[PDB]
């Protein structure tokens, strides 16, 4: 006759601190918790080019003058949209089946989800960290930030945190893929993640994106130099809007003559604020071992908001789940 | 707060037909009827905000490549996904075929289908961009609230041609393999949109429907080979194009993660009331023809302060995109 309570969470941040481990753990009926793995089959095997290689042999041709610049940008922004494409495919496939009435009740949910990643990771955290160093125009990155999907009553967002010391350890200790491992790139995404976290901060503090956009500073060259520096972001209490995502649009290219912003780049600002709004956003630090990482995130449930859906959206959720895993390589 | 009645229109197409200088009659008071707000297609957002042209860009592209062109479609996008973004907060709910005049009618050059899918599918379709691209694509695609009418343009060929020639230099030559693949993308954008109309899915008739291979990317791209469809079937919808063995396991069965993107596809067109008009007659004419079609569309119940809000944004996306 009632309804499932459910509890979703997107695990999120920088690759290699421990979120998929954690993750798998929560999942592990060593502790009803259903995992959604990061779509590595869809990015590697599913089709012809594998985009992780792609992407960072794209700056190696950079580098060795083989990719003449210019064109590298190109590939790489296209490589950064085919990330986005299988958590676009499952956030459309999901959006409907977690219900509304999204509360914070404070109880154990009849259901947990754990989500590897929101689509932000994708379609906005790292375009950001490419366009900061270089690698991606404005023109680019405003591409992949107009595609996030507006997320739905009851999101929560847990950003995973590390010391970099530690997260450089288990960088080094991650499968060899051919992934980009590059120290300016992770700090840079870093900084980019307690942007994302201090953006949703300042939201529910009640301001927007226009609240001390006059004062704020021209994000030029200096702007993008300080993002790339290790350390130069964390989470903030009460953030200014210099400490958001919002900032890095205050740039020349975006504005007309008289230094003002453009009512088509301010609208792009005001979809991207409406789109975060239903993140309820925590952070975790990553420091213990696999199961006091989930104990952490765990500890976290009771604080989250929960939606009610039916029994069949549930088990719909449940296949979801199982699906994913399959043909996602888990 | 005073409630006000919305037709809204995205008048779509093939480039060459007729298309924006229709839209720009219907919105000028010498039209009559509606009160109507008309955006164009995002010129500036293309061509002059930023450092590189995408019109030019995907043109010179074909002169890695396939990874630029898909690139290039995407940018397309960018400002139709802005513009959707920020209009669709406005529209209001309550959408029914009334029958009646609106208090005002918005029309919107081009839908987002038309970058996100259209284009991309008749790329994907003469070799210049791989399903993997048009997936992503297709992935972009927003979700078409209630209350959407869509118009498709329709030409015959040789006058459409025609048209473009009078625009063109005096040498310059046109794509015609190009728009003769989207004409008939367009039509099975038609079709599609007649196909989930009549309460079918595209599971409907998708075993029996022979793989879409070599053979139908010929028919694809055929002058003259597609058309608006009575009763289509699937083989006249743009979900033909995706039964490919890229998109299939072992047994020839669609992995569950693209028959997701197809579900997803189908359902973010369902808002969208589908008609097409034959743009044969004079600017004034055609701009009569679209116009004829409101007491079969569908309308939403607004606000006059979100009314003010669109004629705000009409004004500045059409002060903005200009040359
Ligand atoms: N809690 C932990 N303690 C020690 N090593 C860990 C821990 N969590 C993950 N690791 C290791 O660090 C590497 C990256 O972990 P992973 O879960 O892939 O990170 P992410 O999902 O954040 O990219 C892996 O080699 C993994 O075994
Ligand atoms: N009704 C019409 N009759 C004759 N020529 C037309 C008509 N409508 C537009 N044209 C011309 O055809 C060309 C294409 O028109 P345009 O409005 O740009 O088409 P579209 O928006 O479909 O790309 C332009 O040169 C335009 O002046
Ligand atoms: C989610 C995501 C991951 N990545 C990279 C980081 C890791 O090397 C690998 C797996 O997350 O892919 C991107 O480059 N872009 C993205 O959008
Ligand atoms: C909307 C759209 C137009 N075009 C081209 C066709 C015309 O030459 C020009 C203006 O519509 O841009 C694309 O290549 N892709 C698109 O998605």
């Amino acid at each position: 006759s009632h309804m499932v309570t459910i509890v979703r969470i997107y695990l999120d941040g920088v690759y290699g601190i421990g979120k998929s481990t954690t993750g798998r753990v929560m999942a592990s009926a060593a502790s009803p918790t259903l995992y959604f793995p990061e779509p590595m089959a869809y990015w590697r095997t599913l089709f012809e080019t594998d985009v992780i290689s792609g992407i960072y042999d794209t700056q190696n041709r950079k580098q060795q003058g083989n990719l003449a610049v210019d064109d590298a940008a190109l590939i790489t922004a296209h490589y950064q949209s085919r990330f986005t494409t299988p958590y676009l495919i499952l956030h459309d496939h999901t959006c409907t089946l977690f219900g509304g009435n999204s509360l914070q009740r404070g109880t154990q949910p009849d259901l947990t989800l754990v989500f590897d990643r929101h689509p932000v990771a994708s379609t906005v955290c790292f375009p950001a960290a490419r366009y900061l160093l270089g690698d991606m125009s404005m023109c680019a990155l405003m591409a992949m930030v107009a595609t996030l999907p507006r997320e739905p009553q009851g999101g929560n967002i847990v950003v995973t945190t590390l010391n970099v010391e530690e997260h450089i350890r288990r960088l080094r200790t991650r499968a060899r893929i051919g992934e980009q491992i590059d120290i300016t790139l992770i700090a840079t995404l870093r900084n980019v993640y307690f942007m994302l976290v201090n953006t949703c901060h300042f939201l529910r503090s009640g301001r927007v994106w226009r609240d001390g956009w006059g004062e704020l500073p021209t994000s030029c060259g200096a702007y993008k130099h300080r993002a790339t520096q290790m350390d130069a972001f964390q989470e903030r209490v009460s953030p200014e809007l210099g400490d958001t995502l919002f900032a890095l649009f205050k740039t020349q290219e975006l504005l007309d003559d008289r230094g003002v912003i453009l009512e088509v780049h301010a609208w792009a600002l005001d979809a991207l604020m409406l789109k975060l709004r239903n993140l309820n956003v925590f952070s975790a630090d990553l420091s213990g071992t696999p199961r006091q990482c989930a104990a952490v995130v765990e500890s976290l449930l009771p604080l989250m908001s929960s939606t009610l859906s039916d029994f069949d959206s549930a088990s719909a959720l449940e296949r979801a789940a199982r699906t994913f895993n399959a043909e996602m390589g888990v």
